């Protein structure tokens, strides 16, 4: 599935992700943008060999089980494909446990580099929320 800007905002703030660990709904969905232009069903791989998966691109290495990232953790413990689905609640899950885990946003290098400082709020600008 491909969200719609303020279809998404509408989702995260569905599954309380506004303003979890401070990071207002802007921030989630421009993350979002730039980690998968909003495709639930994105996947990157990385040079090392995990791979990134669904709208906020959550990496094998750490946070779901791909059966091919060796030495690889699955500290959201889900298959990484449940992180490809329509619905935006595993991804949602695992995201909150990923923004705990110490460096906050930070975590995704996308949102650092293009969200990080930016006006986030323009992103749920107009959306009824």
């Amino acid at each position: 599935k491909v969200f719609g800007r303020c279809e998404l905002a509408a989702a995260m703030k569905r599954h309380g992700l506004d303003n979890y660990r401070g990071y207002s709904l802007g921030n989630w969905v421009c993350a979002a943008k730039f980690e998968s232009n909003f495709n639930t069903q994105a996947t990157n791989r990385n040079t090392d060999g995990s791979t990134d998966y669904g709208i906020l691109q959550i990496n094998s290495r750490w946070w779901c089980n791909d059966g091919r990232t060796p030495g690889s953790r699955n500290l959201c413990n889900i298959p990484c494909s449940a992180l490809l689905s329509s619905d935006i609640t595993a991804s949602v899950n695992c995201a909150k446990k990923i923004v705990s885990d110490g460096n906050g946003m930070n975590a995704w290098v996308a949102w650092r580099n293009r969200c990080k400082g930016t006006d986030v709020q323009a992103w749920i600008r107009g959306c009824r929320l």
